[PDB]
Order: C-alpha cells, then sequence, then structure tokens
C-alpha cells in the first residue's frame, strides 16, 4: 500500500492515507512538534513532555475510527471515502493554530499584548490550514484522491471553527450533519479531540482517565433529529457521558489548572510581554513581526513555537535582560508565591473586563491584623478560572441524543432526574487564585491577610486553610462560623 | 530470607513476614481461592475471574504500607513491629467470612434462608479468624514474634467488626486510634479494603480506576482530634477524596449492580434455597450442615465455597432437580428477562420488608392495552438497590480530618462549599429493577406494559425507553410529558 | 437476535455474531468457566485465576481480526462472511477439549492413568464440538446465517486438529489454504491461540510480554508459496517473530514450568490417580465413568472440571483418604522440596520410557560425604521438561514466508544468519528438576549430596548452587573446574 | 516534611530530599528539559517526546530505592544518609553531559567536527556537575546536610566516570564497593540508568519492556567477593538478567538504531557541521564558542541544547542557508534513501579507522548490470552499528555475582551452560547500513546494484530483500541461492 503506519503509545499502529501524509510532511504541520500540549504543566508534571503534533495524529486517527464505525454499522448513511478523508484532515488540522505553550498563548499572552484583537487558536487553525494548502500544492493532491477542493476545504474549515457565515453549513447537507459532531462538537462538546487528550495526558501525567472512547464508538449510531441525521449514544451510556464530563473537570482541577503550572504560564507570559518589542520573526516578503503580531502572517506564525522561550533564555542583548531575568527565576524555582484560592458564592461570573481591577481590590482590603509590610496592586496576581461542563451554566447531556435497543434509529432525550440524584445541580463555577510577586516570609504573611480579608469583603468562600493562614480574619465572618 | 515474596499484578512483589505466611497456609485462608470476588459479575465480565484470596493479600499489603508510612514520617507515634503485624493480619483476614459468590451470600441468600439472624461477612471473618488461630496453633507463633495474643487477637477482631462491646476499644489505646482507620474505617469508609478492590476489580473488569492510593498514603499524617490521634489527609487531597467516592459509585452502577449480574446472583440464590434441604456439608465431628446452617460451624463453613454451584449443577439426585434446572437455565442464558429500571420520587425510601408484595403490585397494575398473555406474582422479580457514598444520607468528607502545609499537626475540616459547586447535593438514592420469569415475546411485551403502568401508578421515574417499550402507557402520565 | 458485546480486559469490546452467541450459551462451552488456564500456576501466581472460557473468547476474536484484515487488504482472495464465521467458530472452540487444570490433564494425568491410549485436548475439542452442535440444534442456526454445515463443520474440525484423514483438506480448497494458518498453525505454530495467551497470561501473572500481534496483523498479507496461497509477513517483522518465540520460552521458564507450580501439578495428578478407582461421573444413558474414562463420553466429560479437586478435598469417604490427604498437604503448603535443576550435556536426550527409572538412579548415587540419613527412590521426584520453539530441534522461522516492500507479490525466505549472530544456535533442550518428599534439614542436606553426585556421575551440567550445597562433591568433577 | 514530591508516569510519587531539590533547580540541571532522550527517534516514534530531565529524576529515584533496599535488609552494612544522598546525586547527575539530541552529539557530531578531541557525555557529566556545584553555592549546602565535599564530590564523580586515576577508588572503601554498582556499573552494565530508560522509553515508544527492576531490587543482597562487599543477585534471577540484555538489544534493533531515526540524526549532524562556524555561544567572560567548541566551557555548554536545531531551521541569515536547507528537507520528509543492510560474517569487524573509506568502496563496486546513472563516493552514506551486550565480545553475566538461599552471604558464579542451550553463542555483531543522497528512482536502482555487488565481493550476508532489489547480482553467489 502507499499507507504509512505510525506507532503511537495511546492508539498503537495508526494507518495514514497518502493524502494525510502529504499534509503532515509540511513545515506548517511539523511545527506542532515544538509546541507542548500542557505548556507550563511540564514544569510541574515531568512526564508531560508531549507536543501538539502527536495529539493531532491521535485526533485524526480517532476521527477516522468514529466515521468508519458509523459507516460499517449503517451503510444507508452513504458515508464516502471522500467524507472519511475530510473528517480525518479536520481532525489532524484542528490544533494547527496553537501558539507557544498552547492555551497560555491565546488564553494569557494575546489578550494582554493585543487587547484590541479577537484571536483564538481555532481561527489560527483555519488560517494556518489555508497557508498549508496554498504553500504546498495540496489542492491538486486532494483532487487526485477524489476530493472536491472548493466544497471540501469549506467542509474542513467548518468542522474546526463552525459556520463561516435553517441549516447554516455549506460543506455538507443536513443528511450528513453527524459528520460535524466528530472533530469539534459545537452542540455538546463530545468529540474525538477530548478523547485523545484525556488518554494521552493521563498516560504522560501519570494520572487516571475513566473515559472509554472505544466503548462509546461501539455503541454510537446515527438517528433522525428535527430533519438532521445526528450521532445518538445508547441510552444506558448516559452515566458514562456524565462520567466523561466529571473526568474532564477532574483533569482541569488537578493538572491543566494546577496552581503552579498556571503561575509558570503567567511568568512565561510576563517574559514574552517584556521580550515582544525586541524579537523579530520574518514573514511574507521579509516583513518583520513580533511575538504578538506573528498571528497576522501565517509565514511568520509558522516559526513561532516554544523555541521563543529558549531564544529569550539564551539571549545576550541588553534589551532582553528583563525578559531573561524572569525565565532565570523559573529555572532557580524562585516563582511568584501562591497565597490561596476562593470561589464566588454569587450566580453572576466575574467578567473578563473586571479582571484587571482585582489586584487593586485585594491591595485595597483593610485586614484587622498587625502587618509590617504594605503591599500594592502590582504585588498581586489574581487568576480567574472558569470551570464548567463546556456550555457555561447548561447541562451538555440535555443536548445529547440517545437511542434504545428496541428502536435503534429513533432519537430520545434523557433528563438528569432519569439518571441519578447524585449528579451536579450546577454546571459552571469560577476559581480565583491569588499569588504574590514578593516572595519573602513577611510579604507572603501580609498577602494572606489581604487575601482572606478581600474574600470576607466580597462574600467569597472561606479558603480551605483560612483558619490557619488568617486566624484573626476568619472569625469576623459569621457565614464562615 | 525469612520472608516470602508473592507476585501480584496490582501491587507487584508483596513481602510476607513468616507469621503472615503461617496464617495464609491454612485451610481457613486458602478457602478464599474458591470464592469469586464479584460472584455473578463473572457471568457478565469474563475478566472478573478473581477470588477473595488475592484481594485479601492486597488488603494485608496496603494495610502494611499505610502503617509503615505513618511510622516513618512520625516516629513520635511509637508504632511498633507488633502494631504493624496486627494491622497486616487484620487486613489479610477481613475477607475470611465471605461465603459462596461473596455479596450474594450475605446480601441475598442468608437474609432469605435465615431472616431471624443478623449475619454479616464481618462477623463471619471474626469467627473464622478464631477457628484459624485455634485449629493451627498460631498463638505460640504470635508470641515467638513479640505479639501478646490476648490483647492482639482482640485488636485484630476490633479492626474488622469494631468494638466487641468514651474510648470503646480494648486492643489499643486512644493514642493509637489511627490504627483503627486502616483496614475498616467505620467513621468515613476510607480504608485499604476499597483501595485494593478498586484497583483489582478495574484491572479484571477492563474498566479504569482514578483513585491514587499511593499518593494518598504519601500525604497521610496523624493529628490530634478531640483527645484521639487520628489520620489526617493533606487539604489538597479533598478533591481526590470526592473522586474516590465518585469512582466507587461508578463501579457499583456499571459492574457490582449490573442488572444481569444481579439477576444471575438472584437465580443462583433461588437454586441454593431449592437445594438447601438436600445438600450436606460435613463439619465438626462428622456432623452434617446445610448451606444455611454452615455459618454456625466454622469447620463446615471452611468447605462452603463456589463449589456448591457445581455440586448442584452436576447432581443426579431427583430431589435436586428444581435447583439443578435453575442453574441449567443460567448456562443456556435463559435468564429472568430484564424489563426495566425505575427510581422512587419524593423521599420514598424502601428500608426492606416490602420486597414480598412488590411482584404482586406489578401484576395488580391494569395497563390500557390489548395483551394475549396475563402474568401474576410468580412471573415477576423486583430488586431494590441502595446507591450511596457509604454513610446513607451523609457526606463522608464531612467526617475526614485534613491538615495544611503551614501547620501539619492542626486538624481542620473542609465543607463541600469550600471545594466545588459541581459536587453532588445528595449522597444516597434507590434503584428498583423488574424482571420477568416468562421469556417468550408475547409475555415480555405484556410484562413491559405492567412495568410502565406500575411506574406511572406509583409515581416512579419514567423508564429511559418508556416511550418505545410502552407507547400507549406513557401518554397517561403528564409529569412524563 | 443481534450482536452481543463482551468487555474483555485484553481486547476491550468484542462483538459476537448471533451464531457465536448461540454456540457460547451451551453447557459444553460454559464448562470452560471451571477450568483454570494455568492449572497449578494459580498456587504460585495468585493473579492467574483466569479460565479457558475468557481465553477462548479472545482466540475467536483474534481469529476474526486476522481473517477480516486479510479480506480488507486483498479482496481478490474472495474471503466470504461464511469463511469469517467458520474461522471465528474454530477459534472459539479450539480449547473445548481441555480437562481439569488444562495441560496437567493431558500432559500428566491421562498418560499415567491410561498409558495405552493416545489422547490430546485437540481431539477432545473436535469430539466436544460435535456434541455441542448436535445437543443444541446449532446446524439449523448455521444454515439460517448462510453456512453449509456439511462442508463448514468439516472445515472447523480441520482448523483444530488438521486433516481428519496433493491438498489433504476437504473443508476448503488450495485457493483458501491461508485460512488454515490462523487458529492452529501446524507449519510454524504462529497463531492467534498464542497471541491471546501471551497477552492474557502476562496481564494476570503480573509479567510483561513483548509480542505486538496488532502490528503483525497490520503487516500480514497472503502470497503464493509453491502453488499454495499462504500468510506472508513483512520482511522487517522477522526480528519480532524471533522475539515472539523468545517470549514464549521466557513465559515457560518463569510461569508455565515454574518448579513449584510443576510440583503442585504433580501432587494434584497423584491425588487424581489415587481417586480414579472411586469417583463416578454419569454420562450418556446414566452409564458411569471415571476421571480417566470420562474422555470416552462427551456427556460425562462436560461435567469433568476443576470441581473434581474440591470434590476430593471435601470428601469424607474412607476410600478417598489417600487422595484427600495429598490435597490437604497442598493447603498447608507441605510440598515436596525442590533440590535442584540440571541438563543433559551434548545432544543426550532422556526418553519418556526412562522417566520412571530416574528416581532410582538418584537414590543409587554414592555421594562420598558422611550422612546420618539414607534416602530411597520413593523419596525423589524427577520431572523432565522439554523446552523448545514448538517444532522440536527445528527453527520455526525457517518455515515463515516473508515479503519485501519493493515486491509484495514475491514470497521470500530469511535465514537466521541474515538476521543476527545473537540468536539461539539450538531450538530444543531438556531440563531435569529433582525434588525430595522428605522436608527436614538432615534429609534435604542428604538429597543435595545425592543430586550433585548423580549429576557428576551422568556428566550433566553443574547445578548453579553446586559449590554451596555440595562443596565436597563439586571438586571431584574436573569438567566443572 | 521539607521533601518535594514529583509525580512520574513510570515511578509514581518520587520524594526528593531538599539538597536534591537545590541541585535540580539550577540552569545546569534544567537544561536537560531541552534535550530529547532519543534525538532523531522522535521523528519516527511520535510518542518519544521525552527529555533527559525526566530520565535523570528516574535514575536518581531508582538509585535511592536500591541503596535503601540494601540498607533495610542488611543494617550491618552501615549505609549512612550521607551514602544515600551521594548515590542519589550521582544518579540525578550522570546524564548532565548530554548534548543536543543525546547520543547524536557525542556519537556522530563531535567525532566529525573535532576528530582530534576525545569527548564523551560521561566526561561532560563530571565537568557540568563541577560547574553546577561551583556556580550555585551547593558545597556549603552539602556541608549543612552532613556531606564532606572533598570525599563526597570525589565519590559522586567516580560513580559517573569510574576511577579518576587493588581498590582504585578514593571516594569510599572496599566495604562500600556495592555503592559503585548502582548508578553506572563498569563491571557488567547492570545499573539503574538502564532500568529507568527501558521502562521510560517503552512507555513513550509504545513497545513492551519485560525487565522487572523492582523484583531484581527485592532479591538483591550484598556479599563478600575478594575482600570487597559487592551486590549479589539471587541465583534464580540469572534467566531474568539474560532477558534484560535481550530486551536492551531488541530496543536498539527496533528503536535506538531504527534506520530512519539514524538517517535523521545523520542529516541533523550534517546541518550542525554546516552551521558550526556561524552559531556563536557565549561562555565565561563573554568569550564566543561554536557548537563544536562549547564542550570546552561549561557556561557555553549550559546553553547548548536541541534549540540549535530550531535556531538553524528558523534563521534568515544567508550564512545558514545550507544548514537550513538540510533541516527543511527533514520537515518535507525528503530524507537520504535507505538502500539496505548487511553484516560482516563470523568474527569479521569494521573498525572506526575504516569508516571514511567505506563510501568509496561501495562506489568502486562494478555490478554487471546496465545502469543509466553512475554514482560517486559522495552519493553514499555507510553507517556501521555495533550491537552487543555492553562488553564487546564478552558475556556480561560471567561478571555477575549470585547468591543461593542455603547461604545468602556466599557469592557464586553461573556460566551460560548452567542456564540454557537456547542463549546466544555470540555477544557482539555489526550491522552496515547504506543510504543514497540521490533520491530519484534511477539513482536508487543503481545504488541497490552497487550495494549488493559490494556485499557479494566482501562476503557479507545476503541482504534480506537481495533477490528483489538485485535479481541479476544475487545469482553470482551460490551460498545466497
Ligand atoms: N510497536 C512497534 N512499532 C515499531 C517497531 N519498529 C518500528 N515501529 C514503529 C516506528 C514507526 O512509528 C512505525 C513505522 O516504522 P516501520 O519500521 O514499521 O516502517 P518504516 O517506514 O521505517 O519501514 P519501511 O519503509 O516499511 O521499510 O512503526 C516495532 O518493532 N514495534
Ligand atoms: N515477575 C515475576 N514473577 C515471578 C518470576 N518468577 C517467579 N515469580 C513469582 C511467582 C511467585 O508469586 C513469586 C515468588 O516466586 P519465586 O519463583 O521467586 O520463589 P520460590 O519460592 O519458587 O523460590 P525460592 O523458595 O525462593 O527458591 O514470584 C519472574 O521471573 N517474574
Ligand atoms: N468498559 C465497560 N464495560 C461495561 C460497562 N457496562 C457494562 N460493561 C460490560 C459488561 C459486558 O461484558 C459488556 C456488555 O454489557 P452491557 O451492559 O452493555 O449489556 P447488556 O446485555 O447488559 O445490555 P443490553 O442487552 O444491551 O440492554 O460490557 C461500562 O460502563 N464500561
Ligand atoms: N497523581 C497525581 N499527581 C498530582 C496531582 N496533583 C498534582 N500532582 C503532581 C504534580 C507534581 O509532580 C506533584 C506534586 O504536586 P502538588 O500539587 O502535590 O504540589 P505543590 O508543590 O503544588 O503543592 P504544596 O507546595 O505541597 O502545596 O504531584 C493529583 O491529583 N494526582
Amino acid at each position: 500500500d502507499t499507507m504509512k503506519v505510525i506507532n503511537d503509545p495511546i492508539h498503537g499502529h495508526i494507518e495514514l492515507h497518502p493524502l494525510l501524509v502529504r499534509i503532515i510532511d509540511t513545515p506548517q504541520f511539523q511545527r506542532l512538534r515544538y509546541i507542548k500540549q500542557l505548556g507550563g504543566g511540564y514544569y510541574v508534571f515531568p512526564g508531560a513532555s508531549h507536543n501538539r503534533f502527536e495529539h493531532s495524529l491521535g485526533v485524526g486517527y480517532l476521527a477516522g475510527c468514529l466515521v468508519h464505525a458509523l459507516g460499517e454499522k449503517q451503510p444507508e448513511l452513504q458515508i464516502s471515502e471522500r467524507d472519511v478523508l475530510c473528517v480525518q484532515i479536520a481532525g489532524l488540522c484542528r490544533n494547527l493554530g496553537h501558539g507557544p505553550f498552547s492555551h497560555m498563548f491565546d488564553g494569557r499572552f494575546i489578550p494582554l499584548a493585543r487587547p484590541e484583537v479577537k484571536w483564538t487558536h481555532e481561527q489560527g487553525s483555519v488560517m494556518m490550514f489555508e497557508h498549508l494548502i496554498n504553500s504546498n500544492g495540496i489542492k491538486p493532491v486532494m483532487e487526485q484522491y477524489g476530493l472536491i477542493p472548493e466544497e471540501d476545504i469549506c467542509f474542513i474549515k467548518e468542522q474546526i471553527v463552525g459556520p463561516l457565515e435553517l441549516w447554516p453549513y455549506k460543506g455538507r447537507p443536513e443528511n450528513k450533519s453527524f459528520l460535524y459532531e466528530i472533530v469539534s462538537n459545537k452542540r455538546n462538546g463530545i468529540d474525538v479531540d477530548k478523547w485523545d487528550y484525556f488518554a494521552r495526558d493521563c498516560h504522560h501525567l501519570g494520572i487516571q482517565n475513566n473515559f472509554d472512547y472505544k466503548r462509546f464508538i461501539k455503541f454510537a449510531r446515527v438517528c433522525e433529529v428535527d430533519n438532521e441525521l445526528r450521532i445518538c449514544a445508547r441510552d444506558k451510556e448516559v452515566g458514562n457521558l456524565y462520567d466523561m464530563f466529571h473526568t474532564c473537570n477532574s483533569l482541569h482541577r488537578r493538572a491543566y489548572q494546577h496552581k503552579v503550572g498556571n503561575i509558570i504560564d503567567t511568568m512565561i507570559t510576563d517574559a514574552f510581554l517584556k521580550a515582544d518589542d525586541y524579537i523579530e520573526i520574518t514573514g511574507a516578503g521579509g516583513k518583520k513581526y513580533r511575538i504578538s503580531t506573528a498571528i497576522d502572517d501565517m509565514e511568520a506564525y509558522t516559526k513561532l513555537t516554544d523555541n521563543i522561550f529558549l531564544e529569550i533564555l539564551y539571549s545576550t542583548d541588553p534589551k532582553l535582560k528583563d525578559a531573561r531575568e524572569i525565565l532565570k527565576q523559573i529555572e532557580y524555582r524562585n516563582l511568584f508565591k501562591y497565597v490561596g484560592e476562593t470561589q464566588p458564592t454569587g450566580q453572576i461570573k466575574i467578567k473578563r473586563e473586571d479582571y484587571e481591577s482585582l489586584p487593586k481590590e485585594v491591595a485595597s482590603a483593610k485586614p484587622k491584623v498587625l502587618l509590617d509590610v504594605k503591599l500594592k496592586a502590582e504585588d498581586f496576581i489574581v487568576d480567574v478560572i472558569n470551570m464548567d461542563y463546556g456550555m457555561q451554566e447548561k447541562n451538555p447531556i440535555d443536548h445529547v441524543s440517545f437511542y434504545c435497543k428496541t428502536a435503534p434509529n429513533r432519537a430520545i432525550r434523557i433528563t438528569k432526574n432519569q439518571v441519578s440524584q447524585l449528579l451536579p445541580e450546577k454546571f459552571a463555577e469560577q476559581l480565583i487564585r491569588v499569588y504574590c510577586k514578593k516572595v519573602d516570609r513577611k510579604s507572603l504573611y501580609a498577602a494572606r491577610q489581604y487575601f482572606v480579608q478581600w474574600c470576607a469583603d466580597r462574600n467569597f468562600t472561606k479558603p480551605q486553610d483560612g483558619d490557619v493562614i488568617a486566624p484573626l480574619i476568619t472569625p469576623q465572618k459569621k457565614e464562615w462560623n
């Protein structure tokens, strides 16, 4: 055959169609070898050395597995080789837009460097996909294997970012709506991107994943829902789906939002902001970009990877001294110090536009405790983390279709009360972590008093160690006693 | 070179002190080789071939690991070799009282054969332990290794069943209270027995365990709580403790309370009740016992194992024809056919004694459908399942002591609201299963109509497939529409 | 009836065609739930609780996987669903003939109980398969799914035992010759039966296997070899096939031929020989058989399982006292004591007829050391184990066909010298284990002197601990110095 | 505790003493986060993203485990906390000297760039260890925790490189000789560095390790050998040690010497040779070094990592155009083309002195075939691979001390003949791989004819695909027929 075989520790032997190999063997795809999946998490979990490259091969493989399983069970769906290849390409290419240290780049750096711009890795993936196709002559290779480039490039982009704008899609009609639920599920978040990273991250972190995606694929069918053909899970798998979201949330709490992994991502972002005026990345026509402007030119963005960290760390330029000093503090493990964690008790989230006021509010708290050192706004980092089941306040399982054994092609709905009284009553919450840039004993003691007083003033939850770190502050709050 | 080493697929190489080897190499302990850990579960999960013997080795190993870890971090606890051996023996011996097919025996058979008696496997473990020690001359071997048999045999039994009767224990004092939390934790259920069966059952079932017992052991300390020294977990582990109980509940729903596993245990129990007049087990002085009376004589109970199933299946005695016919139907997979599952609404909490009228109630339902068949009491089985976090309505984490990094000796409490708003708001519920002894198509159609009608009449939850199995019944209930 | 799914810890979710489910749900197949895969090995490796039932499901699954992979890559082979079902059934039923404790029954017991008869589990499998088909009305169900029972039952039997008697097979012609190398490979022993047991045993034993059967299946094709169509492996897999046989031999050394596992199997076989005059097994028309004659009647053999061990252990019959006493010594761990291991030198090979003389020869040795104890022939057990690569003196890889990427259509041969100088120069050897029934220190000291002297007298290899156990004997042998 | 815990996917929770944390949190140690364990192997096995950093934590952990196990079983050894910390430091620090892409750097690049110098990663580890200690004020911290830096730094260096010059060591006396066998075993190569890499590489590559280092540690003791106390293994582990070397060889055959991973390392080395003049690395006093001279100054070497690859790939400088074009061909997968593999027969050995002449010899072969293209020396790469059991022609197991259970303090030697006739007769062999820098069809056809002709002329082994790639050449050699 002309298929290549790649051995992966998660999936075993992955067979790749020659069109997929041509897409993978490009500078635009190979770039993902130099972007860590968990960014700063590697500095907490040493097994987490994995890159977006191997995750992308796994997403492309699982996308192919699911569409083949549906076509084998229900030939009447008329799934073509063309459909299979287009779903695999979208799976392979949905991580193309990631920047240095993955979620650090679009979650922390671009918001602070370029607040005027609205940028996501998903839009990056669509722009990088266009640059990959056009720079490497892929459209004629697509046609050679039976694809229709105009329709199928549209279909691939829609699978990653949704409608580029009643059926809102142009790449495929309503009778193939199920194809859009495999790579990036906009309806309920159940997709092969999560299935790969749960298993891969768990393998590398040394933590346990409870989600059985092979069982899910075996039980998956397509059903009619409101004039669309969609993916329906077997009714009895509903508990396994609730457990999938519980697992996702558990992996966010223990690993992806680890308090020290997040501070290392914050310190790396700070070094990038201090380096951004001085690093030059050449793009199209020899034009020079910066870390923050390389997102505007895919030829420049192609060369923007975790390498930026080492380019700064190893620099001799006096201009890069400040950026270099922050990364040196990461190496000596002189990190900003974790003060504590709290949650809002209210139902209205802290909004992103309020994030910058929060350090001033902590510094404005007046703890009734003797303090030697006085801290300022600039001494505090306040990190707000949205934890949910992928749909804000909504239950994603209310947006899943199920079938029963007696009518395997008829969609039904299952409510939370039909499953268990032991499930969550709420599907979204915020975590607030506070850190201090002053690392001495006296500064950290003070930071704790300001923190717990701010919690009390804002009616947030009592920090788990509140009575130990702030014994004179916690008694003032009756809700805490 | 006095110790023996056993290779276990869960724990790797387990070292056993010579005293432990002498206890294991007895007819009373080796009997656990012939009792399946999951009983009827093996007939649904063919990986689940494992027996109570290998689970017991694991419990004794983990009990040793925890007591050694505590002694090591806190030498001021004065943990002795004597304390370590007594904890390991209680760990190895806490499963000794299990009968044929494990929880089938004390969960289904003894309650129906001997309703007057209050029998648990734990009381069995204490009686079997006494018989093991006395039949095999163990007390002199205990003295040889520094144990004081009067105090230490009391300690071992108390670790399994609790106070044999202000400090209610005689085996060890208040300053060693923590030792009583290792093998069977009566305060919150967090103990090494669960840690072994999560990891061992997951390995055999082919399902994944997320609980990292090694991490928990590494972070565990002893703290002063109300004039006792108790085990305190690091504050940061509180999320991992909620996950442990989530995993336990997930394993109950998927595996231990599998609808078909439960009906096979029900059919085996029915065969045992029909064989009980005829089967003989030889006990002390050649006296004959029955399946139901072997619990009264430890020499007889020693020979009461899963072998009873095959003695019935292979019998030629006409008296055993009815018992043998039930087991033959298991082999042909002619099982009582699953009709569906429902839940009580409100706080309707069947605490037992109504199990007898439930089949009559289903048959008394009047579904508004044309049926060719009419079924009665003898055609229905109704199973009640209590699902909880081990303490009925209570949150076990409210009964855990934590410590913080800044004051490792100060016990604190952590409430659900200090952890996450995404946790369960309830910790207990009931499931109701219904099955039909008639297996033909006409009888199964009728049984479905009676079932869904009964659910509607009792205001139970709508069965997940209700609209497909009973399309003419479901519209009568508006709460369902 | 539709597909069933069984969750297996080795293979994950196995889908079973309704015809396969009907074959599995019979007393003849379900019997395999009560036969331990590794027999006495469970008494050394407590993870090894697995039975022939779950191994058989795995063999049927892998047989399906390989035939599907060949048919997918080479549609010109004309592989039919009929062919796939027949291969799966042969895979499922190849273990049907196993007796109590698997290889102990046909390897040790039947040869000693019935030396006149030639019995193998393979012949048993064919007889049990015939009994299963005829007793359970399978033929009509076969016809319903497109099988032709006359040809296809012949084909199934030939896959298990070979030609029942130029092409020697009647079930399929030469153009489907490759179908006969999947379930039981008579040409080189590379088959799906080994692939399942390596992975299953390793998972249960707690030991690691290096054989990637998925990779092998991915690279497998069918090639013309001397006017047959045979399975050909990719050239690059030749190293992995040498490693497969090294792994098998390693698992035999560590596990299947463990010295203590083998002595437990020896003691069980002795108990069975002592019980054989007295145990009655009812077969067809109420005729009575013995353990050794149940092989003559499949209705009797259906009820001959590991249960016979417990029937003896729990017996009160004075006739069974001697048999029962041996099994009681196993429970107390009063086993015959391993003295040592040696090998014949040069090409010297001990014949089966001479096994019985070996205990007398050891007892006839004259150590030339002062002993207070004299041992007799009856005090020694001598176990002779033939270790090979499954074809006696032959290299099985000389009987593999390979293909290169430059010409997938040209079958080639690869010699040992084309692969590595680090491979074995011999493919068969014999190990001789000696054990002593007298366990006291004086008796074992003496047994050691007799053993090392016998080795010296026969010119066998120096036992590894020779100089320590027999320091006065080892210097007399110059070939050892 | 002031101990840190690191979660590792191979070892679980690793506890680190504060002195070890101070050594790890340095630029010299953290550098190992940017060196791939398997270099070019990542470009063949996408799971192999792991770096030397996490391997080094595992080696330090296992070194601790082994020394603690010996001290617990044999307190009379008088193993001190000082001994344990010195062994852990040597374990952590033995990989410090690795350069970019690990074995590529000292195996391929330095020998070609600086043929006059004799450099190994081991010498690098000692020089960087000295730089780490001196640059970061570690000597005072060592004294604070009871180390004596004069003796103990000597001891650490000797563990990595051997005697810095019959007891040849100065760091510890003969009665602690066993300490020198833990991190880098110069006597037989059985050490904790291999144990970590087998498990860690197998986990990432997705291939299986069968070496059980925990079992080995459990059975290890210290014995008297020629006035030294050395590590003695249990005699029964001799089979498992032969298997350890077999696994090592298999990992080299499949992974570390993969033909494509080796050609990618060759192409990276070629890019580094083309860039060596132009890349400037600042060392001590602002002096500038090259890639090839950074080994001369540890301040420069600290900044020499896999980053060099990306600095070249992302350069715009015309000086780096040639180097950059080689790396761009790697990204497009336009690699030098593998022609074939052969071996010298019997004891024939190619020495390093031969390596440069080999391409000319292949080009000098005169295949009797019509060729369109004529190839030159410059068009061929010839890679010579030494495969052995770590001691050239010698059997490492002849250099192991064993002990038997009858006398645990008596060291014994076990020969190959006392173990098995199925073991290797030879412990060293050579592979010769030939590649072509011309990648078109006509040049590859020609290269194959020259290669197979050269094999025939030198009496090398027939390439496995010889009959297919060179059907007109193979007939000249009758031994090849
Ligand atoms: N599990 C496993 N994977 C292997 C082994 N050898 C290589 N691989 C992996 C490395 C790659 O991810 C993948 C493909 O390498 P292969 O040696 O199968 O093919 P390659 O293209 O190098 O050779 P070819 O062009 O077919 O001659 O398989 C092995 O023995 N076991
Ligand atoms: N992982 C592993 N387990 C093994 C191996 N050989 C034996 N075992 C298992 C079987 C038992 O559960 C445990 C102890 O068996 P051994 O063969 O070490 O001890 P045995 O008592 O037969 O020998 P001994 O009394 O020490 O001469 O280890 C092996 O090579 N690998
Ligand atoms: N991995 C895994 N296996 C499960 C789970 N639930 C059941 N199994 C296993 C048990 C059986 O070997 C296999 C199929 O059992 P199911 O519960 O799917 O089938 P059952 O015949 O009870 O249900 P059905 O006839 O389809 O209503 O899967 C689960 O949540 N995860
Ligand atoms: N297996 C496992 N590892 C975890 C989990 N949370 C964190 N880790 C890993 C990350 C690190 O490699 C190691 C120690 O991390 P911790 O979060 O326990 O330590 P950290 O220094 O952040 O907390 P501390 O200074 O003790 O408050 O454990 C978890 O839930 N499970």
